[PDB]
């Protein structure tokens, strides 16, 4: 079912670098589509079954989900060299896309990306699934008006500057900690792909959060949208909103502002 | 702050019995006269009992929902009283038993729907009720039910609550499942003639509550989802509410 014939895949150019190897773009010639554009995650040292098991674990998680704003798993090739076939997001990483398009993208498009992300996260919340790594780096751009959530293997597991205080202090990951992370991610989107807490040491971050310090309101930001992020950044997890509420709030923001 | 002057409260007839004392119906005059429920506290001269009793009011001030009992105020001077919105038709379990041959399936599905909307609101505020049963539901009118009791029910509890005292949003889903069964069973208690200690043994063996007579198999399909052994497999209230809404319209 998930096992794909290698001869149906035609490997193309290297589009990125991953945890286990190089990510490539390619073509999948199935009975349906003459040439579907795909992304091929490769694995360098996958002759070792321990590495193999770790690499293939992403595909095991991936098959459970089906959502328009989550990267779709097309298949796997378990014979060496081991490959993971995923739907291609041609425009690449969100961080990079936002940096490049800083003086072209409107606020309506920025709010749209957050909305789309909040729909994927609400779907994951419905499946009682905890992502553990919501960041602009783990978001892919399919088109000018479509973003997807990727990275379900936990590449950086340390993103201290995105983590909720209880994750830093006690390694507690819940639906509430995912909300905090989404808050930081909405800040990064409005900050046009700028990393949070620049020139601040990781060990000094928790000290600041505990003292009530937060990320400033971006220059191009509706105060109503910043009001929403500050709700995600409540110290007490039980006080943070859920993704069904954030989804609904971003809908009104999308309309009222632009 | 909800502190009310006692001269603004006129006590009436006893409408029920509560955890700390007797529940009465009454009148609250404000700048127009309003029918209220007065929760009383028998031994509230003791500050430990007082603190426990007044904790219900502290919990309640946080919520505002059409299907959740509203807190009108409190009287902290002795005798201590908690003023709440009146639900004239009383307890749900009793109302269902009485009207066993006077309620249609559409009304039964409606109560579950209304109950799922209140629970979805609580889930949004990241609140865990810990006691979802038809006994803690109040009847305002023939087509309006309210969630009450915000202060050991082995037959309603999820296996992880019995085995490890673990209470989460997933355990609340299990309890709502049992509550939907009670509603369709016209207020009949779950697992009759089964000892509390023998309940967990049955649940662990995959045993569940039977499909009530003349219950839509689609609705029973929904309860069985609430009764998944693994909490992570159970649906959330936002899904249940959406599902109950379609089942209701189909009826
Ligand atoms: Br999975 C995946 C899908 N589509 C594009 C990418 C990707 N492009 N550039 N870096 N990563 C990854
Ligand atoms: Br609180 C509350 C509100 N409205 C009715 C009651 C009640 N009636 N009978 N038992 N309890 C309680």
């Amino acid at each position: 079912d998930y096992e794909i014939q290698r001869e149906r895949i035609e490997l193309g150019r290297c589009i990125g670098e991953g945890q286990f190897g190089d990510v490539h773009q390619g073509i999948y010639m199935s009975p349906e589509n003459p040439a579907l554009a795909v992304a091929i995650k490769t694995c360098k040292n996958c002759t070792s079954d321990s590495v193999r098991e770790k690499f293939l674990q992403e595909a095991l998680t991936m098959r459970q989900f089906d959502h328009p704003h989550i990267v779709k798993l097309i298949g796997v090739i378990t014979e060496n060299p081991v490959w993971i076939i995923m739907e291609l997001c041609t425009l690449g990483e969100l961080r990079s896309f936002l940096q490049v398009r800083k003086y072209s993208l409107d606020l309506a498009s920025l709010i749209l990306y957050a909305y789309q992300l909040s729909t994927a996260l609400a779907y994951l919340e419905s499946k009682r699934f905890v992502h553990r790594d919501i960041a602009a780096r783990n978001v892919l751009v399919s088109s000018n008006d479509c973003v997807k959530l990727g990275d379900f293997g936990l590449s950086r597991y340390l993103p201290i500057k995105w983590m909720a205080p209880e994750s830093i202090n006690f390694r507690r990951f819940t639906s509430a900690s995912d909300v905090w992370m989404f808050g930081v991610c909405m800040w990064e989107i409005l900050m046009h792909g700028v990393k949070p807490f620049q020139g601040v040491k990781n060990n000094d971050v928790i000290g600041r959060i505990e003292n009530g310090e937060r990320l400033p309101m971006p220059p191009n930001c509706p105060p109503t949208l910043y009001s929403l992020m500050t709700k995600c950044w409540a110290y007490d997890p039980s006080r943070r909103p859920r993704f069904t509420e954030l989804k609904a709030q971003l809908s009104t923001i999308l309309e009222e502002e632009k």
